[PDB]
């Protein structure tokens, strides 16, 4: 009995099936299978779930149960031994801007979101978790190892809740636990517009028939727009500075205010849509609000698609790009468009690219005022620094002129993320992304490094010397063997990220294959892919080939000087050019006449 008969929490629609627009939910994209790619279903399983007890208990849950005859090291112990470092000197990517980093997280937020088990919407179960570090039900807390400096400062654990899983009420049969993807698997600017119909509506401007997105009515950035405020309380964005009392933004994606450079990007995108909608009203003043909304949403979609595949992926994948994503050959409805559970871990390589500080720059790209450079940790759930301290332009110049942190085998994830992450529920700049990422791998039934190495047709090291040969790093392989005893057991997040980077890319071989395959499928199985004939006209497509991120900024800021290639490393003024020399989106080909 093969079962496609579980996935409770979803909106149940009938498919127009001849509409020229994507659904919000991702439904109806695959006609033969309407729900493939849709939000609020299981992640795809590229390999079966590996659970302590075959069903649902993560490896590391039962302090007695081995993985392959070895105990699994504490998540915080792996973090401490291997992923931490002290010296931020020489850590920075010499040929990737902070924009490289920042686009990573935007693409990721469009593709996949695996929400923490709610249950508690005001709860004593969050008390039993945080204050009493009691493992049970959805509380799967990250216990501090011995010697841990947080032992003395915070308590015995970081609280951690398990990911949401399909059928909060299964089908009563007997299957492994499968995590939900709450966003649309397609690259469709869901993170701007929503993946759930009702939010997608609340985001829109329905007071006018101009198909705009809703903008803030209390604050402006020198005429340009801010996102509406998430008026839901209590606000983690109010909590980090109760004097300021500036809430988090409301976006197509829950996570839009997690950090100020993410909030900025979400601001840029919403602006381009209102701009797209406005230019489309001039050309076609007879178009209704819906047509306007959908036609811009359709362009904004292709924009993300173009930038991801043309500018970003080749510089992540390097020499492996062509091997995994050859020249497109048209919509293949036999291709699974769904994001894999393993992918949602493969893409977290972005965490080794976030640096320790963010900078605001003046119009000369010099330090904007006295507090120009800030530690990253001050900027989680920080909306007040935009709204009450310079707008988004000073942060955007930082995106162009500053660099991403390079992944380093000795310097993996900066202390701003490893020791001082803020979480929206909790009250302390005191959490560990690296430790969470590893707790999450086990939460989600991830098979091990050698499983995935094997899945990618790569050699699977079993000994010290083997692993030393794969990582080209005697010490790093040693620390791993001492923690995990067998490469077999190495959790996939540290596994893949521990590999040295392929020629001309910023991930190693196993990551390049996991990411390469996924992006290949997000393209080929997308009936609304921009290069898919009939989706756009041949001319609209000639038009779209000319978009850049440089332009998006030029049209949606008061920034005048930008680089051509916004993703490589750019120094001012040598690498900057006036906006007037940057190609525009010619919207002439979207003019629709009844004569
Ligand atoms: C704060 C955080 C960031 C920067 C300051 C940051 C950055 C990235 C980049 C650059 C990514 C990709 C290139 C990326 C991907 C994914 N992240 Fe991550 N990220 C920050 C904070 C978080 C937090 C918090 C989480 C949740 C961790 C948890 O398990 O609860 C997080 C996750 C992810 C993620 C998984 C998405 C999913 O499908 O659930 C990425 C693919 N990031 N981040
Ligand atoms: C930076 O990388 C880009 C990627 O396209 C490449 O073309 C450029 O030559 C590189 N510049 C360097 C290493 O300075
Ligand atoms: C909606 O559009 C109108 C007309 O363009 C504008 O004046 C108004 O402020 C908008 N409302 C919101 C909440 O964006
Ligand atoms: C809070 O915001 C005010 C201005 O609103 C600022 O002067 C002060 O430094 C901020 N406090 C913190 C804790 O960041
Ligand atoms: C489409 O995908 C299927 C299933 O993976 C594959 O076997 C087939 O060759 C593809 N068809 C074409 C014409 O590319
Ligand atoms: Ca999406
Ligand atoms: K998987
Ligand atoms: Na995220
Ligand atoms: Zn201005």
């Amino acid at each position: 009995s093969w079962e496609v008969g579980c996935g409770a929490p979803v909106p149940l629609v009938k498919c127009d099936e001849n509409s020229p627009y994507r659904t919000i939910t991702g439904d109806c994209n695959n006609r033969r299978s309407p729900a493939l790619g849709a939000a609020n279903r299981a992640l795809a399983r590229w390999l079966p779930a590996e659970y302590e007890d075959g069903l649902a208990l993560p490896f590391g849950w039962t302090q007695r149960k081995t993985r392959n005859g070895f105990r699994v090291p504490l998540a915080r112990e792996v973090s401490n031994k291997i992923v931490g470092y002290l010296d931020e000197e020489g850590v920075l990517d010499q040929n990737r801007s902070l924009l490289f980093m920042q686009w990573g997280q935007i693409v990721d937020h469009d593709l996949d979101f695996a929400p923490e088990t709610e249950l508690g919407s005001n709860e004593h179960s969050k008390t039993q978790c945080e204050e009493y570090c009691i493992q049970g039900d959805n509380c799967f807390p990250i216990m501090f190892p011995k010697n841990d400096p947080k032992l003395k400062t915070q308590g015995k654990c970081m609280p951690f809740f398990r990911a949401g899983f399909v059928c909060p009420t299964p089908p009563y049969q007997s299957l492994a636990r499968e995590q939900i993807n709450a966003v649309t698997s397609f690259l469709d600017a869901s993170l701007v517009y929503g993946s759930e119909p009702s939010l997608a509506s609340r985001l829109r401007n329905l007071s006018s028939p101009l198909g705009l997105m809703a903008v803030n009515q209390e604050a402006w950035d020198h005429g340009l727009a801010y996102l509406p405020f998430n008026n839901k309380k209590p606000s983690p964005c109010e909590f980090i500075n109760t004097t300021a009392r500036v809430p988090c933004f409301l976006a197509g994606d829950f996570r839009a205010s997690e950090q100020i450079l993410l909030a900025t990007a979400h601001t840029l995108l919403l602006r381009e849509h209102n701009r797209l909608a406005r230019e489309l009203k001039k050309l076609n003043p007879h178009w209704n609000g819906e047509k306007l909304y959908q036609e811009a949403r359709k362009i904004l979609g292709a924009f993300i698609q173009i930038i991801t595949f043309r500018d970003y992926l080749p510089i992540v994948l390097g020499s492996e790009m062509q091997k995994w994503i050859p020249p497109y050959q048209g919509y293949n409805n036999s291709v699974d468009p769904r994001i894999s559970n393993v992918f949602t871990f493969a893409f977290r390589f972005g965490h080794m690219e976030v640096p320790s500080t963010v900078s605001r720059l003046d119009e000369n790209y010099q330090p904007w005022g006295p507090e120009a450079e800030l530690p990253l940790h001050t900027l989680f759930f920080n909306t007040w620094r935009i709204i009450k301290d310079g707008g988004i332009d000073p942060l955007v110049r930082g995106l162009l002129a500053k660099k991403s942190k390079l992944m380093n085998q000795d310097k993996m994830v900066t202390s701003e993320l490893r020791n001082k992450l803020f979480q929206p529920t909790h009250k302390i700049h005191g959490f560990d992304l690296a430790a969470i990422n590893l707790q999450r791998c086990r939460d989600h039934g991830m098979p091990g490094y050698n499983s995935w190495r094997g899945f990618c047709g790569l050699s699977q090291p079993k000994t010290l010397k083997g692993l030393q040969t794969v990582l080209k790093n005697k010490i790093l392989a040693k620390k791993l063997m001492d923690l995990y005893k067998t490469p077999d057991n190495i959790d996939i997040w540290i596994g893949g990220n521990a590999e040295p980077m392929v020629e001309r890319g910023r991930v190693g071989p196993l990551l390049a294959c996991l990411l390469g395959r996924q992006f290949q499928q997000i393209r080929d199985g997308d009936r609304f892919w921009w290069e898919n004939p009939g989706v756009f006209t041949e001319k609209q497509r000639d038009s779209l080939q000319k978009v850049s991120f440089s332009r998006l900024i030029c049209d949606n800021t008061h920034i005048t000087k930008v680089p051509l290639h916004a993703f490589q490393a750019n120094n001012y003024p040598h690498d900057f050019v006036d906006c007037s020399t940057v190609d525009k989106l010619d919207l002439s080909p979207w003019a629709s006449r009844e004569n």
